[PDB]
DNA sequence: TGGAGTACAAGTGTGAGGAAAAGTAGTTGGCGAGTAAAGCAGT
């Protein structure tokens, strides 16, 4: 219900709904061959909050900003 | 021959810890000179 929704989003869900993408394509990539390609920044999962948008940041509250970036790693 | 359980191995009930950017403080600092006349005191 959009009466108090408390979506569940984290960047922590967009590695994860691209690792299930991974198996039904029945890839040879993993979480080591994911892990290894964020942390090496190689795919946008670190700092994605000041650099991606460029037009849509501004309006974004202050909580909300702080958990799009690549904050920690999982 | 057949049970007391006591063990590890399965479960589900009970609130909180850590994350962080903008926004918000107490605090300095850095401003806007003459020639004349009449008056009523004066004595």
């Amino acid at each position: 219900p959009q009466e108090e929704l408390k979506l569940q989003l984290h960047m922590t869900s967009t590695i994860s709904i691209l690792y299930l993408a991974s198996t039904h394509l029945s890839l040879p990539v993993y979480t080591c061959d994911y892990i290894k390609w964020i942390c090496t920044a190689k795919m946008p999962y670190f700092q994605a909050s000041e650099i991606l948008p460029k037009s849509w940041r501004i309006q974004l509250p202050n909580y909300y900003v702080s958990i799009l970036e690549g904050s920690i790693s999982p």
